[PDB]
């Protein structure tokens, strides 16, 4: 495709210009906007289907509300490409999700029309409420509007926000963008009720057709000046306007521009262990596709649990299953495990319950940017007593360490990144490895590289030119102290490498052990720096952070 | 009743109901006399040891009925939070152990699995019961076992987001479980919330009188045998049967068994008021902990800038984010152990956007008889790894005031952590002045050993330092760490010692170690802090001594390294 002809959209580069068009033009503007959207997303890749579902709703909102003075908050923000296109950024969409281009989601630093950097779901009601409370105290006459999906509304913090808005009699509008969809279909008790609020203290209106610009513009006009907590139920269709996205809402949730993934390796381990042990239970907070429980859910429907977007519940539910003697596996991205932290600590680890966490998207995740980076799980997990914390270096180690944490009688974490690995051979057996034991991959001298994770291949390259010792550390928390102690006595430099924050990370565990035993060897900690890495392709981000061979080699040489 | 008995009461029927099995052999005509005896024993023993008071009083009839109608321990009973579960413990082979309650080596504060097969789920934090119960019911049905599952959740606990996530899921799996809403119109403070002022797939019964044993047994029997998501609305009174407690539900939430400086939370409360008197932008947030965090005076003087979000730690932090987007200045008062539940909101909504939000982290460190479920053991570890966080550890009351001011005036996310209880009782500067960020204060010049203290062990460290003639630093700042001072002491002394009331793993001491390693400074480093296990409940002094964090334990560790 090439740049579609869109003369009307070209007269609506900002809400004020859009607000100078006539209602008779909005209908045509929608077709134009859908065309430009389809065009640019095909040029760069990105999220697709949900943006198409809110083209009409996004036009109406900027037409009826005094944005940017009126505050508009988008939940998740993956459906916000139309919003960006109408807020001075249409002509920059060709840079979307590229280094130094537009970010994946609304970002305050990127435009005055983005009230709240989003990425994680279910924060919009809370943020809109806070803006509304502040606006009221300062006597401003601002509208506060939150657009939340029926999937994002399943999170507990959205219930908390709706309860609190009722309490403070907040003048805000919550717009429920109900399209019956999540990434997968929306499965949950609330989804069933949405198919068929006022009790909670909200003035409910709708449902209305979210693709009826005349109705949308009239409904919004009326609700725009009503007082107190207002709730508009709108019904949209994911992929509206593109036939094969309407047919395939899951596949067209996001598209690419016009060796097995680690998550696939996890999924076959899950199926293989389930065939061998009837105790296994697989849990995901609405990420069946991403974490890849697809086969598992089809082959063992009775042992598969999609808890919706409820990371907290996912974890405490696993704890309860562990009380009865089952073996739950919580599949969760490193960034989303931040939201279940208290359940991991209080309900699982304090009780030393037997729960395995399969921590995907560990490290840098690329175009989705810093809201989704898996930068912290080794730091936040390893300070927790009882936690077995593991960092596989390739597909085969992922399988083995899954097996090892699974069989371990206690809470265990295996983290691994998005994408593929060095494509080494995978042993089909299902046997564990000894806990707390590293593996020496290269016997060298002078400098030793203690690798926790998938930088091992890069460290081996470094090691051929330096003749370094290379250790495939497998465990962070049950640290292999004996190995570290001998390495510290036989080398002049220990170098730790990890795709995790340097502060509090795996290298610091080595450092703590060094300090406690009075071992005086020099130590160089390589890992993620103390700032939020800007979106780019994963290799660009790794290079920026010095976690490619060139970066590792340079830092090692300069230390020596 | 009007007095707490000082001598063990006569409880002939209670003595015949030492476990549910024998409780179930009594007759309906006896349960109401059992309840009266249970209530008397409860008052007696809680007056002997201290403990949670009013919430158990209100579930005395409910607990009797439950163990009478349900086949416990085979049927799964899960108590939410667990502070109301003393009667549950009295009826489950522990009545004669209640005299050890909340003491070192005695019964714990909450139900705990390793303490009794009658405690299906260790609790302390709230709102986990529906999840844990739904988890047990799913397993039971897959193992083909016919057991019942029951969660007893208070109206306060039900304001939490996870409880909603659990109700939505239970209805979706069509789980065979009973949720009982123990509704007494009360949290710790009055229950403030939209849910308070008041289909998802459950079968709702009630409300019913939670103190009428015959309706309870009748209804419970009925619902024990119904299928699918079952939901019983029961209404109780906090303090039922102890007049003074029904007249003051807040003051009798917990009691002491039957002089110093201000509490750190009281210092915070005073700081919050003074700073609100001079800045009209300041907003105070607590998730239902107005008393504990001590926003009492603030909430009375500045009602329009005080926000209690109920037991909703997550909304609390993201609300603050939004307040700061409009130029207001939110202060989130939150316990270390409870900030664990809003970690994602701090990181993604606050830290990633560098929003101006101050976190006053109370109950940092060991918290005493409440035991490991409430310990503030990790906040230094889980916050210092987050980019953009200013992380601060005051050593006394005046330091607390100064670092609150520093964190507030700082434009961005700041955190000030402090323990429960009182400090060394040093003069407090009435002014509102900040200190320079990232700079420690040399409080003693010695030699050979340098103590780098992050927080309230400073006084104990100063005692060891005078005995050893050591150098002592009051570090004040973990995350913008005083790199120049550490480096100076590393060349000057033979041993650096780090002291903090936080896990050694990932703690402030390891921030020092990270710094030494990156500059290749090779000085011996001894890290004192909290060990890598869960410290069993005791008096705070007893827990701190177990961890080596009093003057004697510090000196022993130092002198032993030397
Ligand atoms: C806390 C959290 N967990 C998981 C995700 C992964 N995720 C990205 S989009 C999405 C589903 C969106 O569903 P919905 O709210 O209805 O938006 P829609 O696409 O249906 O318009 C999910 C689960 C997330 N963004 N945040
Ligand atoms: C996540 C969390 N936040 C805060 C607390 C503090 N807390 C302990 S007990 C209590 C009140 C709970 O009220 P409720 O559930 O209604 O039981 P009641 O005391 O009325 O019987 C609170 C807020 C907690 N236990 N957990
Ligand atoms: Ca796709
Ligand atoms: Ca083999
Ligand atoms: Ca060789
Ligand atoms: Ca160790
Ligand atoms: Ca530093
Ligand atoms: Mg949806
Ligand atoms: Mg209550």
């Amino acid at each position: 495709r090439e740049r579609p002809a869109t003369p009307l959209l070209d007269r609506a580069s900002s809400p004020a210009e859009l607000r100078r068009l006539g209602e008779a033009d909005l209908e045509t503007l929608a077709d134009e906007l859908r065309q430009y959207l389809l065009y640019t997303v095909g040029q760069t890749g990105g999220h697709f289907g949900a943006g198409l579902g809110v083209v009409e709703l996004t036009i109406a909102l900027h037409y009826v509300f005094d944005t940017p003075d009126d505050r508009l908050v988008w939940d998740v923000g993956h459906q916000a490409y139309p919003h960006k296109i109408l807020t001075e950024r249409r002509e920059l969409m060709g840079t979307l999700r590229q280094k130094n281009g537009l970010a994946a989601f609304p970002r305050r630093a990127e435009s005055e029309y983005d009230t709240f950097g989003v990425g994680h779901s279910s924060t919009s009601i809370s943020a809109a409420l806070g803006m509304a409370i502040a606006a009221r105290l300062q006597g401003k006459e601002r509208k506060s509007v939150a657009v939340i999906g029926d999937g994002a509304l399943t999170a507990g913090m959205a219930f908390e926000a709706l309860n609190h808005a009722s309490e403070v009699d907040a003048d805000m509008l919550v717009i429920l963008n109900d399209n019956d969809m999540s990434i997968s279909h929306n499965v949950g008790g609330l989804s069933n009720y949405l198919a068929k609020f006022e009790e909670l203290g909200w003035n409910y209106i709708g449902p209305i057709d979210g693709h009826d610009l005349p109705t949308l513009v009239a409904t919004l006009r009326n609700m725009r000046d009503m007082k107190g907590p207002q709730f508009l139920h709108v019904v949209t269709k994911k992929g509206k306007g593109f036939a094969p996205a309407e047919l395939d809402p899951i596949g067209y949730h996001a598209i690419t521009k016009l060796g097995p993934k680690y998550s696939s390796v996890f999924g076959q381990w899950l199926c293989d262990m389930a065939a061998q042990d009837a105790r296994l239970l697989g849990i995901t907070p609405a990420m069946k596709e991403g974490s890849d429980l697809v086969a598992f859910s089809e082959r063992y429907p009775e042992r598969y649990f999609d808890v919706a977007i409820a990371e907290q519940h996912a974890v405490t539910l696993a704890a309860g299953m562990a009380c009865e003697g089952m073996k739950p596996v919580v599949a969760i991205y490193s960034t989303f495990l931040q939201r279940a932290y208290d359940q991991l600590i209080h309900d699982v680890a304090v009780q030393h319950l037997d729960v395995l966490f399969a921590i995907d998207r560990a490290g840098l995740v690329g175009e989705d940017g810093p809201t989704h980076a898996g930068s912290f799980d080794i730091s936040y997990l390893r300070c927790i007593p009882g936690m077995l914390v593991m960092t596989p270096s390739d597909e085969d180690e992922l399988r083995k360490l899954l097996t090892t944490g699974y069989l371990f009688d206690g809470p265990a974490a295996v983290r691994y990144p998005r994408g593929s690995g060095p494509n080494h051979p995978i042993d089909p057996d299902l046997q564990p490895v000894e806990i707390g034991k590293g593996v020496v991959r290269r016997r060298g001298g002078r400098v030793a590289l203690l690798v926790f994770g998938v930088q091992l291949a890069e460290a081996m390259k470094v090691a051929e030119s330096l003749d370094a010792t290379v250790v495939d550390m497998r465990f962070v928390k049950p640290l292999d102290e004996a190995l570290v102690r001998e390495l510290a006595g036989s080398h002049e430099l220990l170098v730790t490498i990890e795709e995790n924050a340097v502060m509090g990370g795996a290298g610091s565990a080595v450092g703590e052990f060094l300090a406690s035993e009075g071992l005086e060897v020099p130590l160089l900690q390589l890992g993620l720096p103390d700032y939020y890495v800007e979106h780019a392709k994963p290799s660009e981000m790794l290079a920026e952070c010095g976690l490619d061979a060139a970066g590792i080699e340079k830092a090692v040489r300069q230390r020596l």
